[PDB]
């Protein structure tokens, strides 16, 4: 029985290729998780067919509405079987489903155009001169709304007051709005994303102090399914043989379109 | 019912207080792992009484007898309820156990002894031989070792990386024995040994040591992979997914963060 | 019942919220002196309604009529319960109201226009006419003066050292006046007088107009001399005890200085 | 009636003169709090006496006891009229006896030996191989007692677990200690009586960073006492004509015998 997966068409986690107007099956799809994906089948030894959520969204709470978008909702809703995806673990979606070891470690990351004047993220909070926004339900809005420390309550208010809507549809409209500012606008992103753009052409933006937190990239399963163990010792497997390292080399540094 | 905690004298993350010796109870211990078994008795409700294994060893299988020791051991057979300890997830050990979501971050690096600054405007240089972990595997005048019955040994001797692979084939086939059986037992050996001497451990202690006095040792290079520290369970015990929870919980509210600057960069010097 | 407070529209004590116009009660207003009295209030149980006085006049007794006007006038006639505001604390009040411990520390300084820097290895250095009192007593290009029904003016006019005397007697027949009848308008007075005039004003407002964009103003010399701020009551009303003891309880808790430090530098550019 | 002012032999604010053998009456004694005590007499229109507790403390509260020793404790229990000294002001006194308005403004204040490593009070906080002391039954130990930040609260718990016993008997021992020390035991004390030290032979001793706070000292009268008007009405006189700048200046500056 084949098994249906969904994802979001992020890089370079997932790739559509280049001729994809004439590709069909699992080989129109080049990339990390498409390759995990795969390596996952062959462990388990089940047929899987990758597709990708219709809103370009991970995962969130409505406000009184009590339902779950994304690829969460995929998930819950009998839509999806398992969710290969870079998709962040927190304490929300642990609740309504289980999620695997982790697969990526990262953390918030503050990108900027390429001294820096704030540094750290106490002088950013202190200085309203140079705008910060989030990506809509994701994970990092999410940390920020609910964080009772002073400083990342003063950014949050500061994000809940932004006028115009600071939030963007996808990380690639958020860089695009960070490039097109002129330096005024920071984006509070994952490292990973943060390092691919940087790694990439132009190689205009940069990132800017250390890490707000701790993160991980986890692979969702639905609640009470029989396959959440063998994915997670499949996970557990290659990050012992260093085939998620291997991977993360292939797809990061082997290209590198710039000079670093 | 008050259940049991395991946990390893290691520092920072367990250290003995100084008036311990007339001091009974949760009190006898301070550090890293105690405040973090203390935030997690306040996140759900029970009773802690902190417990050290007569062994000291964090968990490995023995050979051609099948026999978990350590910290591992006392969990899978019953003798324990919950291990709050820097113990790494490893695949072998999922097998047996339950391990809930990674509490700190960490990464094989190497000990040596920090090399004098060199005399030859007035600034002076570092020099050192080892760079990467390629080199210490061309390399052979220097010998190195790992801990035994530690994720490190386990890692190295099944890995089928090259430069890994040479590594494991000199370290089983070194005399006398690169392996050490404590991390003080290591970092002394490193201290000692005048440069002679490779210490592969994980990197937050790595770090703890460096910065701490008499700071006469460094650490060179990246890390050799990315693991994580995990509270231990039971397999099949009902105190798997409270624990989940409450280290994400602690790990969204910052707490984790704040007890590691506490106790690894508030007392300082070097 | 709901007491009055008595409050001035004066930065950064009191500001206007952005969104003032469709909020009414408490929420119109924003600063020191808001967080004050929500302090004040919190401490000590009671309900409070801010209120601005429509003259916004510190207080000062008329002469040869000797009518209070102001905060003090407001406070001494009844029709006002406390003066949660910047009021300084002088001989004259003191005889008509009663004074608790003061909660914020001032001195008497100078507002000049900050220069240019000078071209002539590649530094830039501070030039300035004026260094302290003296010399702006015995220079007279420049005039000078002060608000208007204050407590500068009142201590300048009632001063026997040499110095404040002639600068009294300079202030008395200087025309056209150069006393002010706000703080704003004498900054403005500063900022458009090309450098030929010096306000006398508190050394609060002043390092705070100093630390704000555009920063086009700085202060030269020392204190003149030494007061504070207090917190206004009627002579013979049960709220100055609890009042003072409020604000000797703030003060010792450091809830004053965190405000002087989130109001003062932390929106600070300059 | 003759009124008897208790006070402490405190310089500069009380001297012994030079020739105290052979010296009586209220010209025997010179100084700052004598000399505001005659104007105050002098203002009042009353004769004054001046004594000194026998116990060199300016007054606290004793452990489940509730007595008050120093100062304090004469004019509680009716063995002063009025206290003209450098009394400290804070709410633990002023509950028992009504304070006036301050006569000299300061602040806790850190010295050392003659850049500084410490600077700040968080690296001292942060950095135990420098000791750090105050003076008992005073008012800096008190505010350090019963402060809720976290920086201080770890001072005071420095302090209480502290071998041997930090504090010292009289401000002048506290600099012994610290000058015998050589600039491993620093003392925490009022900023005037810092600047005392500092601006005398042998010039050795320096004050290092900020304030940590604001506090005054007050002329502390008893309880229900028909004085305290008067006498407060007349502080703030002073302060008003600058007589109390000006005897500051006369006994803080006019000698200044070091090189600053
Ligand atoms: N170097 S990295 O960010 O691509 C990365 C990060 C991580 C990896 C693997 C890689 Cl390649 N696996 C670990 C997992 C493995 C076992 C130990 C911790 C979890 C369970 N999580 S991690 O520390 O988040
Ligand atoms: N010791 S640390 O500051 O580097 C550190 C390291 C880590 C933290 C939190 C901290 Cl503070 N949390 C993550 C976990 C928390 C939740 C989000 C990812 C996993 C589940 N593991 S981690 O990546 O090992
Ligand atoms: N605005 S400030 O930080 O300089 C400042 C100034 C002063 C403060 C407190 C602060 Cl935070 N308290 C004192 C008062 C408080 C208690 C101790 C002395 C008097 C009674 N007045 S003050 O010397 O005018
Ligand atoms: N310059 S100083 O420290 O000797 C000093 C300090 C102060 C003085 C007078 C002097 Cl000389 N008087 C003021 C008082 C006068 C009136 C205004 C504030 C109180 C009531 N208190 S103060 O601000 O604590
Ligand atoms: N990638 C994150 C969201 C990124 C963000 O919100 O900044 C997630 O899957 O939840
Ligand atoms: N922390 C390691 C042991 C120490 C080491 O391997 O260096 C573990 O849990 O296995
Ligand atoms: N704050 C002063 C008025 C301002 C000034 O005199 O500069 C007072 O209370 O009288
Ligand atoms: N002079 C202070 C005491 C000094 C101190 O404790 O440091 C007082 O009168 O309370």
């Amino acid at each position: 029985k084949t098994v249906v997966v969904t994802t979001i068409l992020e890089s370079p986690y997932v790739m559509m290729k280049k001729n994809h107007e004439m590709l069909e099956g699992n080989e129109r799809y080049e990339g990390y998780c498409v390759d995990l994906a795969a390596e996952i089948a062959k462990h388990c030894g089940f047929k899987y067919k990758l597709t990708i959520v219709g809103d370009g969204k991970y995962g969130a709470r409505d406000a009184d509405t009590k339902i779950w978008n994304g690829m969460v909702g995929e998930l819950v809703y009998g839509k999806a079987d398992i969710a290969i995806a870079p998709l962040t673990i927190t304490l929300v979606r642990e609740e309504v489903i289980d999620f695997s070891k982790p697969f990526m470690s990262l953390g918030i990351s503050i990108m900027i155009k390429k001294v820096s004047p704030i540094e750290s993220a106490e002088d950013l909070s202190k200085q309203t001169e140079i705008a910060y926004g989030t990506l809509d339900s994701g994970s990092t809005k999410e940390f920020f709304r609910r964080s009772k420390i002073a400083v990342f309550d003063k950014m949050w208010t500061y994000m809940r007051s932004a006028e115009p809507s600071v939030f963007v549809r996808t990380t690639a409209e958020g860089v695009a709005r960070v490039r097109k500012s002129k330096g005024k606008y920071a984006y509070l992103l994952e490292s990973t994303m943060n390092e691919y753009i940087e790694q990439r052409k132009p190689c205009d933006t940069m990132k800017v102090g250390g890490n707000l937190d701790s993160k991980g990239y986890g692979i969702a399963t639905p609640k009470g399914s029989s396959l959440g163990t063998p994915v997670n010792l499949a996970v557990l497997k290659l990050s012992e043989q260093g085939v998620l390292d291997k991977l993360k080399n292939k797809w990061w540094y082997d290209k590198g379109e710039c000079g670093a």
